[PDB]
């Protein structure tokens, strides 16, 4: 029905959270456009990094806020907002705390979780919850109280190479998501096992 038209990977920037838990949206998009051979292009207007690649006939744009993760709505409302995008034609990639790693899901519209990235986008594009998402999952520590820190932290090899697998899942039904037909990639990727 709706054509994708932008996909946001949400992460913190710097060296001291490369690689860690909470960039796992950042990691799907990065993945995203080496595969594509995109260029993701450092761009102040946008508080991110932007990308953008052409399918059927419109321009798809990839984007990595460069704000802390808090303030990730910022970047995109100001990409959205230039291009008109409309919410339900944006997906946004994050970590997901309520399913192990290995374990990838889609939805559409819903709560922010407690993911201050979600609730800071919500807000920012004028309390849309509309737009749709990519769940990476991650695992959860097993404790409220231990979740700030668990998702600062790097994960051993074993969890980072199933994410590293689920990922690889995600990319394998991109051609249904950028049609947005997400009932066909629901089933198809609802249904893989790490």
């Amino acid at each position: 029905m709706t054509a994708v038209q932008l996909i946001v990977g949400l992460g913190n920037p710097g060296p001291e959270y490369d690689q860690t838990r909470h960039n796992a949206g950042a990691l799907f998009v990065e993945r995203l456009a080496h595969a594509q051979g995109v260029s993701l292009v450092a761009d102040r207007k946008y508080f991110g990094l932007v990308g953008k690649f052409s399918h059927q006939g419109k321009d798809v744009r990839l984007l990595i806020p460069t704000t802390y993760m808090n303030r990730s709505g910022q970047s995109v409302a100001a990409l959205a907002g230039f291009f008109r995008i409309a919410p339900d034609a944006i997906l946004v990639a994050h970590d997901e705390l309520d399913m192990p790693p290995g374990v990838a899901k889609l939805k559409t519209g819903g709560g922010h979780g407690g993911h201050n990235g979600l609730r800071d986008i919500i807000a920012q594009l004028g309390n849309q919850n509309s737009f749709h998402r990519l769940r990476l999952g991650i695992g959860h520590p097993g404790h409220s109280s231990l979740v700030s820190g668990y998702v600062l932290g790097r994960a051993p090899r074993s969890e980072q190479e199933l994410l590293d697998t689920s990922i690889d899942f995600a990319l394998g039904v991109l051609p249904e998501m950028l049609a947005g037909d997400w009932t066909r990639a629901m089933q198809k990727l609802h249904s893989q096992k790490a």
